[PDB]
């Protein structure tokens, strides 16, 4: 009986997020210092008046400091990195195969250990990263750092970009639910000296990355049908959608090239998430049935922070309260733009402070909220959440 | 109501394949020639012995013929590519960024001509290519080109290499079974050009490479609930499993390199797989609570046809009638090895021939079967199938 079979495979529930685990590599950079280190390392303090727009818009970001894998002394070995665009795949890509595996794993094992269950249990791994490629791929040395079963469902989300923080919740959401016990091991890690780079005056927006780009690794366990009294059941994936804006693919693209990961951006992404940004939440709502809130500061929210302009503009558009986006620009503050691990960075702030708080839900004691991606396309990754009581 | 909302939003039955398109690029490559244009094109006719080693491995293919997305007097606008390690990716990403999309979305017009419902009824894409990378991704181009609904739900399926045609039934069988109404376009696009390179002797491994795989697209429509007098239900995806071979790491890799994609091999292949097959074929039956049957005739078959020698060891490991791998073996002489999309082509055999035939089932009048995926890892793609009346 095929139909029998279907039924006693699927899941009960919503897709649940049960824990979250964060790490960042060992190397800590002040924001205010940035530019000075920078400039230095790239042997470009005769370009004096560049140096100081880039200090300028690294005193705009409102990063507090970001973490990498690399020090002043390690990119010494590297003058082909820190060039503009000499040959440098090969040399980034000896850093970053391994390296995102190692630092994602690190993340991994504190979700894991919150959890609270045995590793073997763990029934499908969703991996993300920008930051290299490589055959057999990221997912599959992250299972084997982990000890995964050898008959883990794994899915490598490649070059998704600052969206697949939301994507990664999208795919994690249907494995959840379609699989009767499965447990979804979710792990976001980058390593931005795929794109790291000197500056070249006729390619600003290619420097202003160098601004906001900081490395750091996320991990999740999601399930459906929580174990209760053993599992912490915290957000329930109720809805979650991608959405690309017609006519923007200028506005975000990066490309892999000889040189390394090449980011290049236009000034209208503000602009653009902002105007479209409206369309993607009552989609959301309207695909499950639900009216939209009149008023969006009854719902919490975890935008990703691509940039304290997007930031700034979304709040401005959804009439939000400015303390809505305390938690999104805490972790931006303290860690930079970790392009996929930032929202669930978030995500775990939030759920933190609202235990700290006390607060009737994990989602700032409200009941309904948003997770967003943005990134290249442009693309919005939209994904509607109910958290759980505390 | 949360699982009010959870309720309503998923599917009742399985996922089914319900339609499959396919597109070649133009240009025909012959076998029995291509060792001669080939150390022409690669201007390495002085390696004498390393021409008539390479011929001899051609006869052994049991390939006829391949299609690329070029010629020889292309190639000769390229003296890198055809080098064997010149910096040369960038010219590669030039071709296949644009070209691995546009292949995609010619087999996925076919798929859905014969679907025969409108394109705005596509909820998800699945794409994958192990042929290049960029920001945004070939799923975003593909769903551009093909003028899909803003709001597709797509999942990038990046370098998976010769696994991945399983993998991505893996994808659209939670997708289609999770979402009420959903309808997954699934597209496999190969331009092997990524990887194409003139012969080195100090790695034969790599030069094999250039004796099997070939270019190609495929497309499947997948939809849990059939709409019963207008789509045309043929395969049952009731069980899908990835698994991991322990310490055979080194068996087949592939790495992104300024000299684009490198493809390397050991000669354990066939032997590592075949004495694994078995496990993950219990495997898969036992976790939909069935039986394995003691005769592996009892089901239909869709080997991916990495190597004339991955087949002929698994057939003799499972005891299997020569005449088992027809559709795999006639799909390997009538385009080589096109990666991803060869499962996708043999499944599209095998239901033509099986209507052909006036058989009961469109898997060759059997009503269980097996479609497999292997690659790097090594990794085994294990898709349990339920072909329906014909």
């Amino acid at each position: 009986d095929v139909q029998g079979i279907r039924k006693a495979q699927r899941a009960d529930g919503t897709a649940t997020v049960m824990a979250i685990g964060t790490a960042h590599p060992p190397h800590i950079f002040p924001q205010d210092t940035y530019a000075d280190f920078y400039f230095r390392a790239t042997n470009s303090e005769h370009k004096v008046e560049l140096k100081k727009k880039f200090d300028r818009i690294c005193k705009k970001t409102m990063i507090g400091k970001r973490y990498f894998n690399y020090d002043e002394e390690f990119l010494k070995k590297y003058p082909n990195i820190t060039s503009f665009d000499e040959p440098s795949l090969n040399d980034r890509q000896d850093i970053c195969v391994p390296g995102v595996p190692a630092l994602g794993a690190e993340a991994a094992v504190k979700a894991i250990a919150e959890w609270g269950r045995p590793k073997s249990e763990i029934t499908h791994l969703v991996f993300c990263t920008s930051c290299g490629v490589d055959m057999p791929s990221a997912d599959f040395q992250c299972a084997k750092l982990l000890g995964l079963r050898t008959n883990v469902n794994k899915y490598c989300v490649y070059m998704q970009g600052c969206y697949a923080g939301g994507t990664v919740m999208r795919y994690a959401k249907d494995l959840a639910e379609n699989n009767r016990g499965a447990r979804v091991l979710v792990v976001c890690a980058e390593l931005t000296i795929i794109g790291l780079r000197g500056p070249n005056e006729s390619h600003l927006d290619n420097a202003i990355g160098n601004s906001l780009f900081g490395d750091g690794a996320a991990a999740l366990i999601v399930g459906s049908d929580p174990i209760i009294g053993v599992e912490k059941p915290m957000f329930e994936i109720v809805c979650a959608k991608q959405t690309v804006i017609p006519n923007s693919e200028d506005v975000i693209h990066l490309h892999m090239r000889e040189a390394g990961l090449m980011f290049y951006m236009s000034k209208d992404s503000p602009e653009t998430i902002s105007n479209n940004v409206e369309a993607c939440l009552v989609d959301v709502f309207k695909s499950v049935g639900m009216t939209p809130p009149e008023d969006w500061n009854s719902l919490f929210w975890i935008p990703h922070p691509g940039g304290r302009a997007i930031l700034d503009q979304v709040e401005a558009k959804l009439k939000l309260r400015p303390e809505k986006f305390r938690a999104t620009r805490t972790v931006l503050w303290d860690c930079g733009n970790m392009v996929s691990a930032c929202v669930l960075y978030i995500l775990d702030e939030m759920r933190r402070k609202s235990a700290d708080e006390g607060l009737e839900t994990y989602g700032e004691g409200l009941e309904w909220g948003v997770l967003l991606g943005f990134g290249p396309g442009m693309t919005v990754e939209t994904i509607l959440l109910h958290s759980l009581p505390l």
